[PDB]
């Protein structure tokens, strides 16, 4: 799976280890070995949410399976909790788009998972 | 909805209130409340369009509904117009990918919109 | 088509002409004129793959058609090979998401390809 977070919070505010925490937490949440989890954090972004420049985050979670109505409502709680505590971002200023990818459309190690 | 623009244009070229203008313009075009409209601008990017490094932009508009053939043509005219006027990017060097998201795949404030 | 690569490799490690090679190689690979190919490289990113901060990359290839089972495997071998040879990134530390876009969902030059 892949989790990406874009935020206007400054780099100095992203704790070292936030990537590893996300990796471990998502591995448990998606029931997959942490080795398959990739995380990407992009701070100091020029963004607005509701026309306001207060801390916010635009994120995405891509995974081959393990995505759905119920699982997604669950991930939102996990991720908003992490963004709230580690990045000081209010939960109502967080968007997380979920993508259930076909193995044929995920390239890795010179091939695809199909 | 969420609008993101990645461009090689320098940060300094981004006029003040640009994020607010995008928010306001998209509120009108999509008919959705500005309170839930997110905008993200990423300048100084290393990119090429047609192999050329002249001003260009790669954008995306995600929305739950309000996406379609006719509406997308209208959004493109609006957004390309804004990029040309405000960022001095020629419309023929702009790509905008549109995404109609299922409510169940849009996470926000510890849940999804489904 | 559009190819995006996000990586933790430093900007100074990207060889001169990398965007040109991608443009040229992707045009050949997808069969589309290089004029229609856009490339975006984002180095110095804060990311991890498998909980490791070693060189890695998260990429995406969007195209109207020219995407499928066999084609994606071919694109992956091509792209992972380039990232390995030019950026020194191990192929098993690269993810490439493929997207077959509907023409109506791709804006350009004040309109859409629909
Ligand atoms: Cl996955
Ligand atoms: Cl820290
Ligand atoms: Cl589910
Ligand atoms: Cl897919
Ligand atoms: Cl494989
Ligand atoms: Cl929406
Ligand atoms: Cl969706
Ligand atoms: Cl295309
Ligand atoms: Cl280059
Ligand atoms: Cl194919
Ligand atoms: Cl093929
Ligand atoms: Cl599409």
């Amino acid at each position: 799976p892949m989790f990406i977070v874009n935020t206007n919070v400054p780099r100095a505010s992203v704790p070292d280890g936030f990537l590893s925490e996300l990796t471990q937490q998502l591995a448990q949440a998606t029931g997959k070995p942490p080795q398959y989890i990739a995380v990407h954090v992009v701070p100091d972004q020029l963004m607005a949410f509701g026309g306001s420049s207060e801390p916010c985050a635009l994120c995405s979670l891509h995974s081959i399976g393990k995505i759905g109505g119920a699982q997604n409502r669950s991930y939102s709680k996990l991720l908003c909790g992490l963004l709230a505590e580690r990045l000081r971002i209010s939960p109502d200023r967080v968007y997380i788009n979920y993508y259930d990818m076909n193995a044929a459309n995920v390239g890795w190690n010179n091939s695809t998972f199909a």
